[PDB]
RNA sequence: GAAGACGGUCGAACUUGACUAUCUAGAGGAAGUAAAAGUCGUAACAAGGUUUCCGUAGGUGAACCUGCGGAAGGAUCAUUA
């Protein structure tokens, strides 16, 4: 199987494709872990570092994660199969990285850390401005700027 | 001595701009209370395993942690030339 980026959009020829996104079970009630197996290679098709769409996973569900360099597995705690995350894997497009003006995610983000402040702009018809105050993602941003 | 006309004086109503009082519709946003077999933790109650609480300021998935100055409603009404 593969997949549009993004699930609001139902055309076949819209320009944003990628790989499953596929997850395991681990461990006994608890201490149950979901692992998130295609991680590195989903970031990799999406352009950004895999702590970002990882982080935002914990920020909705309301749960802990994890990221290891001697094992690079990447954990999001608790149970979270079949719909628990597919009813919205399209959220980490769908609620920083659409335009308002038009349904085209083609969308760039620049970090200045020393001054508290995260641009944004997409290529599709010239919208720019910056991520939402209310929103969570924007306090591990600024202290995880992009490579 | 009839119709009619100039001038005053009451003043309904009409046009135009502004102010204001009630009721009423709405993209989208952000909160509260029922219900008690959803999810991730374990902040409080016994020194609750870092005593707790107040004012103020900063910081984070969340409960909450840290700096400065108070209170006992404390776990001491007491410590010896």
């Amino acid at each position: 199987m593969s997949v549009n980026v993004n699930r609001s959009v139902s055309d076949q020829f819209y320009r944003y494709k990628m790989p499953r996104l596929i997850a395991k079970v681990e461990g006994k009630g608890n201490g149950i872990k979901t692992v998130i197996v295609n991680m590195v290679d989903v970031a990799k098709a999406l352009n950004r570092p895999p702590t970002y769409p990882t982080k935002y996973f914990g920020c909705e569900l309301g749960a802990q994660t994890q990221f290891d360099v001697k094992n690079d597995r990447y954990i999001v705690n608790g149970s979270h199969e079949a719909n628990k995350l597919q009813d919205m894997l399209d959220g980490f497009i769908k609620k920083f990285v659409l335009c308002p003006e038009c349904e085209n995610p083609e969308t760039d983000l620049h970090v200045n850390p020393k001054k508290q402040t995260i641009g944004n702009s997409c290529k599709a018809c010239g919208y720019r401005g910056m991520l939402d105050t209310h929103h969570k993602l924007c306090t591990f941003i600024l202290k995880n700027p992009p490579e």
